[PDB]
């Protein structure tokens, strides 16, 4: 029912976002496009094929996009997602799903221009390089897109730096382009995603689904959990990306606040920060909004329900 | 018992900080030094004499300091404190208290070098210009000062801009100097001070003290209240400065968190922000700390108690 | 013999660069692509059609490109080239030359990928937005391009600001992208172009060609001259753009120095400056080089010779 | 006849500036104050005593100043002036000249406030830290000072970086303070000082003076020459500092241009650059001017003449 384009950089959590987008009956996945981020474009694209195979996805093109940030030098997060970007999974000899011939930037422009206006929503869960290129190359897509729901940012938290979130800092100028176009933007930041904890009970409910995709998720969630407990301290791992897809499925999974948000491009300490203006006489008629509280039970409900529907292909 | 130097820029709330510092039996006021900020150095200095007269202070030198920020152009806040900086009070023909001969920067260096090590705590409630100059002119004072407790900043709130607080933004390089010296710094920021609301009950308890200093405070608190309800929206006015003195009197009036804090000097959107790093594996052995929650009843208790002791000189 | 793609923003001097590129027998013009700059993309594209008509060009596609800088806000130079961007010329009811269907960015990628390696040289004489987009969208073109010869910058002079040249400052990030790719870049900056003065003798030699294209050039050169004598003071006008094409025709028209050049993105006073490092132990194996001295007679010789060959179509 | 305060950081060339200031009959040296720069404050101060002793100076106070830049971290040039800062000279067991008790910042303010207006000219040949502190601590000195003639900067050359000169970059905010006060500033930059070469003929004329001060200069000039020929390539060494004193003695030793000059504080490539605006409709009524061409013979004449007058004390 809801057509989306999932632009991601398959690392541990992006994989869960793909499973959720596939398994849920409310989402119609038009394409999976990749960008540099968690790992280099090549690795990330190979990972998208791997999970698309595991979940038995067919009829959905997987197109690679930009292999470098717009202006800045490449910066990846291999210390979180392993060298492969997919933690510790072994790849098949051959993938059933092949990388499309078109450049993700062209495919996105193609899909948006060929479909009826306001029917596609973009869901970026990686750096915003491909979305910004597309918006600049064919500005007509900004008024046709239904809305953009991205995982990135943090109005009061950061991870890459004390105040900046990874997806935004790896390409601040692309983020600046996206947040400043007139389309509707929902920022599902760390403020929210730090609530999407994969606790023991949840992992247990997952193990009980007892299917191949489920054993896969259990395996990567395990690796992800080991990293978070050590590296960037938390009792459990936060699985960010699925939260951006969950909001498209059912907006009631989270509360949102409508506030102005811009991107810092020159600060020495604040480079890459999503600056939100919460001072009250609030704007009214503001094209951006941030996510605040997550309905933990409903969120995990949607994931498990998706895992069950995918079954064992 | 606790010797302090109060460096301020007498506007509405700085006045209350002076009354509290004078009236409380726990504080020994060595000097009141002034800086540009709420108004121009001249106005602010005249204001410090006015309240020093009203509270009947004697034996305490009032020394003017820097009339301009270290590098940036002058920026004042006359729209909040009126043209006089002291809102709407009429000045006497002659002041009993006279402005000292020495420059505040020299007086501060003098007091610190002549007293025993670790016995004086600096309490800046204005721009940090004089403190920075002093520390650069005689670096020996940083190891002798007991600690610095300033009113300024905001780890998650701002007023001058969406993320920056007035005292820090009027002279970012001075703030950068102060936060980076090795002395202990307690930042009593907007996060805390926005809790020190002067509500009707409080103003009523004040009117009942029925003394001249009290009528004075009631008068300025009134003007301050009119501005906050209009200009920078809030139901009541937040009286910031006294909070910095209250912490010196009794540290239990507020909770504090020990985290790294630095000042942004080049950001376009974030100039002057006090960037705090709350990401956990927290530092341990960190010379800065921010104030979080205020004990509202104890705070106002201290103020009224001081108003009563000052009496009617 | 020398295949080029002229990327420009038709204003007064870009027009002369087109005439020279068309009339000279050494240049083979594959396409004329436009960008925002002197005027808005629409105006500039209409202007390119106007001069293509006047010079009787046929068989050469004119494709429009980016209508906005990559990240910054649009900035034009209508005070130098008039509102139309073409000073004071009247446009025809219909143009014989039509704007191509393809986006300049796609056309450039097309031409370069379809021709033999190292046979096309890019000649940008406007902001660098289209060249940067193309290099990011299809990175394979940077190794296939023969070299890039652009009019822009100034190692010791500026015009838009005290140290920055218009073409670079209207899109600093695009310029940063171009100067940092590994292809060979020849910067024909203001240091050189300020020598290409259109003095009375030259204008007289032009009037004598007595053809339509020549009367056209005479007309616009006139307006250009009036502006330079008033606005940005000089005895005569400097016609910048043709110098970039002249270097492709005969490199001996100017001397060049091989030195490192980078673009300043964050300076307050120096935004957009082309910083060149002339300190000696010079690099050796440096992909950029700046133009220094112009052979004035040979330069104008090439222009007049081209005007004569175009004749009167 | 011309009273000056020489603020310097005795390294090889600062020493020659002291000899020239002492030996020339036109200069009346009120004091020699030191700052961090070529070496740490301690070393540089010890060096000033060494040369004051060798030249037999008496009746002139030597006062130390700031040991750190205003905001940035300390940066010295020991690779040019050796570890001692004075290249390779051995120090005496005891110095006849003792370091004054007052801080240079206070001494400078003292001298200027106690003498008649417009009779003292400041001659900084090191980082501008002390001059900026003094102008901020007592703003009354800027209108009393006759003018400031400093060695530093470069409108078209740099040494520390491709576009910035050492003295300015070690403390950009101090420089920004000095160039922005209303006093007259003459900038004797690298553009000029690179002409003051100490060629074999000159060194020979010096050896012939055959006195102790002369043998000293010959010794340090030798070391300085070895460094310049290797490190920062040039056929001979450029002795910068004396050029600033020569201009005070006889302004005709060099040509100057009156143009606006400001300091870049945020650029990534251009930090510390003295940006001069040579675009013409030149200001008229401009408090800054840069030095252009040096009268080589007259310059070295003044130095040798001073060496002869000092004789052999
Ligand atoms: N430590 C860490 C670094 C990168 C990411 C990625 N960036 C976003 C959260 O910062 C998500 O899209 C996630 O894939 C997550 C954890
Ligand atoms: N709007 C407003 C502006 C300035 C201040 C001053 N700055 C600090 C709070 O921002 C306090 O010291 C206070 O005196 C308070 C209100
Ligand atoms: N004043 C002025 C402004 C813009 C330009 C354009 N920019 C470059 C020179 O700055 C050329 O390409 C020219 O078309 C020329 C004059
Ligand atoms: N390489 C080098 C570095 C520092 C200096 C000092 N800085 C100024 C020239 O840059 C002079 O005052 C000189 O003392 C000279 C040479
Ligand atoms: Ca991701
Ligand atoms: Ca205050
Ligand atoms: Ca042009
Ligand atoms: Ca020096």
């Amino acid at each position: 029912a809801k057509k989306i384009i999932l632009d991601c950089d398959p690392g541990l959590d992006d994989a869960v976002a793909i499973l959720l987008a596939h398994g849920n009956p409310e989402i119609e996945l038009l394409a999976i496009t990749t960008v540099v981020g968690n790992q280099t474009l090549a690795k990330v694209t190979r990972n998208a094929q791997l999970v698309a195979d595991i979940a038995g996805i067919t009829g959905v093109p997987i197109a690679a996009g930009c292999d470098k940030p717009l202006v800045r030098k490449i910066m990846t997060a291999g210390h979180i997602h392993g060298e492969s970007g997919m933690g510790t999974v072994a790849y098949p000899a051959e993938f059933k799903n092949k990388v499309d011939e078109r450049h993700a930037v062209n495919l996105i422009i193609d899909l948006v221009m060929s479909h009826e206006p306001k029917t596609i929503t973009l869901v970026p869960t990686g750096g915003l390089t491909n979305i910004a290129m597309a918006a600049r190359l064919e500005p007509r897509i900004v008024d046709r897109v239904k809305e953009v729901v991205l995982m990135g940012g943090g109005y009061h938290e950061g991870n890459a730096t004390s105040v900046a979130e990874f997806n935004i800092i790896i390409d601040p100028e692309a983020a600046h382009i996206v947040f400043n176009e007139s389309w509707q933007v929902t920022m599902v930041g760390l403020d929210l995603t730090h609530q999407a904890l994969a606790t023991p009970p949840i992992l247990q409910r997952v193990k009980e689904v007892d299917t191949n995709p489920a054993r896969f998720m259990l395996e990567i969630m395990d690796y992800y959990t080991k990293i978070y407990q050590s590296n960037r301290y938390m009792a459990a791992a936060a699985v960010h990306d699925p939260c951006a897809v969950a909001y498209v499925i059912d907006p009631s999974v989270m509360t949102t606040e409508r506030v102005p948000v811009d991107i810092e491009l020159t600060g020495k300490l604040t480079l890459g920060m999503t600056v939100a203006d919460f001072r009250n006489p609030r704007p009214e008629h503001c094209h951006t909004q941030v996510a605040v509280k997550l309905d933990f039970e409903k969120f995990w409900g949607l994931v498990l329900d998706a895992l069950e529907r995918i079954g064992d292909p």
